[PDB]
């Protein structure tokens, strides 16, 4: 009678949970970039959308909705009720406070953090907690607690734009594409973040070998500036068009890859450090971590300078002294 | 010796011209998600960004710039002055004026008008040989601009036209029938918007014709209202803009299936706005969306599709309507 | 302690079950060229691969472990137990016998269930809630056999079918009209091969249908030899094997598309080989070519072509001619 | 009128040239497989496919060209004549002879140095712009004897080199360390094949060196016996010959991840076969594998690689002798 059933002939009905969902929280400008990057990369069968906001979150849905023709990616959904996100393989959260004063930003966004990661861990029991919102470091180890999940299944952001960028201006400054330019930033995600310039090589050749004084004051070339240049570059960005969101969320699609696919490509991710370098104190600090399937399943120990290092234990420190004056 | 001379050797410093290159004229949420959209496709080797406000244009080249790790294209530049534009091998003209409460349609148009008066020349100059793909509305009139002031041949002159209402209908017949976009076969032609005509004798999904089985599809005595579906596309369009304020991710995937096309040469049908003049009863200078093959010469041919007279009515009304605003234009 | 222990800090040494596994039974030439098509199209977190030759099979599995760097698949796995394809999303049956001289259509078939009577029960044994892809000619007499010994659901036993034969139709179509066989559409149904069907009403570009502009469209008086078209994908099968003695690419392509539709859910429509008991005058338990919906349950859905009465006579032809085989056939 | 004239009307009959055409010379197994890899990586808008059996050569781009649907490649040609070559970006040769029974290793050079004598005049002919990517062994003798009969400058003559040294060093250094061979960094650079150098300083995993935090890192004296990672790479190429009596995709993989490099302008560093006169105290007109940054303009640079007093003998000691072969021959 109906065209449907004149059409189409029906074998089963029968109804079956997403093989690869993939879940975001928080439809904002970082939310949306990760979103139509995990789309395009085609990593996900089913890709969910969580924001506060009911009328950004609908009209973000249907555009991604009516691009479906160039998209392989079958159901895109969204909701403020989380049970749009159940089964989900991988949950990348981006919510974070509006930066205007009136508790301050790290009091906001864990009072954030107290119903999202509650509400996740009730749909998606067995997912990968991909942590972007600011502090990185903090909010990472928040998630950690309240989820009450294994170590390895928290992952956070870090430094995986601090070393995308390090690895750009590293890249134009040799005319060398960033892929073929190696160089790690540790640490805490942002200003106090660290370049390991022993790391630093193009085809394994170490720069800090055919030049010495690589990251030093008596640098001629001054290679400490590209360093500079990152945190620089960052406050540049958010002056000149307000928030930062293409190179982030093309970051997030790279791990996303590598956690979704099981790769097991080394990434710096922000982990706990519980038992090295030093640290006895339960923080979160990005260092280079084996990204797969069951999240980070294994880290690399850097050998580190004795500056390096103290740095990584200023931070560890810092960060501390912050995370216990949190209450739960 | 510096470090650059320590560690790498140079053989050559010749500094070659770029095969291809994409220029994204307007830095707006429509220009920004073409731009990601082709990055994130490989489509070109050198991405040119161009816009008036030289604040918002350094801080989403820096953003792209950031991402290079995680893209295949190697130059990511912009500025206010068209000479990072030369060599391109494809235009895409984003740029536009916002239509206020107390603005006539024919003011908006004119104000476009003089937008184009200044990109079109500016375009040329630098990319002779290049191909205009339009996004800017209203489409159709704005492609009719650009081909007038560029005095490029027709076929270099390509208007986004109804690839997004398509593209939109596709998915709605596609949600209503439990099949894939890409299996759902359905073609909305002539003016992009609200005048879109849907050819239902077209609508099939495994070659199979919809209004073969069912007879009263897209007829207003239909008892399943599938008229309902092309109806809902205009609807969605102004959804969008009540509940997020733009449409960005949706025309930013279609205009890079358009490049695609173009920048490989592949010669997959679509619907673009494109000159009309001489079939279904049009004698004026207008651009309607009609299916094109395109290539790397833009629109080599266009498919003759067998319309219903109400259909080529519909046609005629429209390109009565858009040569209407089109001879009540200042050049 | 080890290397391994001194730069790498282990967390968790507990491993998960495959995810997005992918068996491949049968490492000859179409099997090996469906590995490369699904690793290149990134489909599979593991891909297994079985066989009865164990030499080839460790070169063969060897020589994509090498490539590795260049594939986003971090497990290729081998071996002549069946142990190897446990918890498989996906099993493809490209296992075969080689046609000889002075052979029997009811002798080569039944050398090829023998093979069958040995895989299929062993790949239930590790995979029951897989979905099996069959290659392996007669394949729709050869799904048949995999659907009665699996004791699977209908849904669950895909046959590749004229999915080779479309495509090549959607090329030659291409070819003639100028246009990307993407942009030709074309359906060809029934028994994969010689006895295929070629819809012609379906036969469209941009949705306007060939059948309409011309209705000598398939017929032997047509001046164009549209019905040639058809003749060209059959003679072209028989000239690749004349000229390098086996088809791989083409076939190893399409069975990548259809595992594409399974492993995303995408819920494209295919022409696959499917149990069509009950559709078109057909009452014998024989699996045929018809546009099928395809996801992560299989065959989910099945779309309803309105054959031509000529077209319906070939297809309840092919029926009797492969149920004659079928009942005659000792497992 | 026809079909054609029917259902599409022209607008323009320009003739188009190739803007990406990549030429394969040699259509053997590493040449398909070379070619597969680049067409399902979208590298090539027109794919031209050469070779002295006639009969075999119209079989595999007749079985690419059914494919057509699945690809995003316009057009595949092939012949025996050079014509079919014309306007080429890369032209990757990897036509060779066999080592027959009672032939020498220099009875075998020789006879490919005249398979060169009557490809490389040829091919420059219809394409005098182009890169040539040699894969044919002894790939550094035989990228000399390109180099001398193109009259073609360093840059534009690669070979192949130790890019699959490296990447098959990297899978087991990966399987050994629990990582994916992308994120373990090694080289292995000089003569390509069993002469093969490994840079032990360059071995690293996330900027860690492997040598600093095991110094008996590629020596006899180490307990963990790292030495036999490069052993067992010489050992697996010979392995694959003895199982399957060929290799494929790994090489083909390795060409197409440089044919992306090249066609694309990455500038991303690769170990490839180069004229290394003049470094590492090399007088002669030799080709060795050194790390080169690969463009649209070839190898634009190279990266100078702090070598010990052994891998720099071992390097010299293969540059003489490879020059011992090359003055004896006769072109
Ligand atoms: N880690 C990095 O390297 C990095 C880089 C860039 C940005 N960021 C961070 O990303 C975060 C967001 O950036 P943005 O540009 O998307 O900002 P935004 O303010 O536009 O996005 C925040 C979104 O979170 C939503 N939200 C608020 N409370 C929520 C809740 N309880 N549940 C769900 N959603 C909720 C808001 O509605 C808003 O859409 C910031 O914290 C920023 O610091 C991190
Ligand atoms: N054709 C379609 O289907 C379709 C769909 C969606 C949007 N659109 C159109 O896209 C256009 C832009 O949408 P948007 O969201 O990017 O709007 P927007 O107003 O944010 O973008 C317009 C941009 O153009 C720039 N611009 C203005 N004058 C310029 C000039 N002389 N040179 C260069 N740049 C200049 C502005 O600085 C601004 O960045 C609108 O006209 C809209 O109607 C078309
Ligand atoms: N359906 C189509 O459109 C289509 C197209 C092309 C080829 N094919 C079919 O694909 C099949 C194989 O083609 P090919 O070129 O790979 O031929 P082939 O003879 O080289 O491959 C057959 C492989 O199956 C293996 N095999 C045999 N018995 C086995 C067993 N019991 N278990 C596991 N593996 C076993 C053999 O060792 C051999 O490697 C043929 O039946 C052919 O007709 C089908
Ligand atoms: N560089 C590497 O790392 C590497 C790796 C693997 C293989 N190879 C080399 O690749 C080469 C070929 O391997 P294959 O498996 O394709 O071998 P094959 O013998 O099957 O292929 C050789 C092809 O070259 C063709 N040919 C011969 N003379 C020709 C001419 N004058 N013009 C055009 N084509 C001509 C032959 O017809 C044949 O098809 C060998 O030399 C092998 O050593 C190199
Ligand atoms: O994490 C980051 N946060 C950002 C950022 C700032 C504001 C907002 N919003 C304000 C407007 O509303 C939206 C949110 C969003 C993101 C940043 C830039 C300078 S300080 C912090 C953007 C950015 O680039 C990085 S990375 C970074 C930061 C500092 C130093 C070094 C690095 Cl790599
Ligand atoms: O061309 C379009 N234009 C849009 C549109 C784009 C930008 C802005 N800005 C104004 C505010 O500043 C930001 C830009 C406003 C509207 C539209 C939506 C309803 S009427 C026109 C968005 C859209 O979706 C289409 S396609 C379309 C439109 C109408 C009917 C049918 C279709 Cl398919
Ligand atoms: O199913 C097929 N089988 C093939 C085929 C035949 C023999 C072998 N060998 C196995 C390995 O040993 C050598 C022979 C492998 C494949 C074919 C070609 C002409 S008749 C059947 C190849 C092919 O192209 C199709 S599809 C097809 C066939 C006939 C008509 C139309 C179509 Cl679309
Ligand atoms: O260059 C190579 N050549 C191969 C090879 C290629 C083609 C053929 N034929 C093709 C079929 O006809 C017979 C000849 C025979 C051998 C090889 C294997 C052991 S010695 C040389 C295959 C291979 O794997 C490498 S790389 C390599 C070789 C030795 C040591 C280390 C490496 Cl990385």
């Amino acid at each position: 009678a109906t065209l449907k059933d004149q059409l189409i002939y029906n074998l089963l009905k029968e109804e079956q949970t997403p093989q690869n969902k993939i879940t975001v929280v928080g439809v904002g400008a970082v939310g949306m970039a990760c979103a139509i990057s995990i789309l395009m990369k085609d990593l996900a069968d089913e890709l969910a959308l969580v924001d506060v906001i009911e009328d950004k979150l609908k009209g973000e849905m249907m555009d991604l909705q009516h691009g479906s023709l160039f998209l392989r990616t079958p159901k895109i959904v969204s909701g403020k009720d989380y049970n749009v996100t159940a089964n989900s393989k991988l949950v990348i959260i981006t919510a974070g406070a509006r930066q205007q004063e009136g508790l301050n930003l790290v009091q906001r966004n864990v009072n954030i953090f107290k119903f999202i990661i509650p509400n996740v861990v009730k749909y998606s029991p067995n997912c990968k907690l991909l942590i972007v919102s600011n502090p990185v470091d903090i909010l990472t180890y928040v998630a950690w607690k309240i989820s009450g999940f294994p170590k390895n299944r928290v992952i956070g952001s870090g430094c995986n734009l601090d070393s995308a960028r390090f690895r750009y201006l590293m890249g134009e400054r040799l005319g060398v594409h960033p892929l073929s330019c190696h160089g790690w930033v540790l640490g805490e995600h942002g200003d106090s973040s660290v370049p390991v310039w022993s790391g630093m090589n193009v085809a394994g050749v170490s720069l800090k070998t055919l030049h010495p004084d690589l990251g030093t004051d008596k640098d001629k070339e001054q290679w400490k500036e590209v360093h500079k240049q990152v945190v620089e570059s960052a406050y540049e960005v958010i002056k000149l068009k307000g928030y930062t969101s293409w190179a982030i969320g093309l970051s997030v699609a790279d791990l996303a890859e590598s956690i979704m696919k099981n790769l097991r490509r080394v990434h710096p991710v922000s982990t706990m450090i519980k038992g090295l370098y030093g640290i006895k104190d339960d923080v979160f600090l990005s260092v280079p971590c084996i990204l797969g399937q069951n999240g980070i399943s294994d880290l690399v120990k850097v050998t580190l300078t004795s500056e390096e290092e103290a740095r990584l234990k200023k931070s560890a420190d810092t960060l501390w002294g912050i995370q216990k004056e949190l209450q739960f």
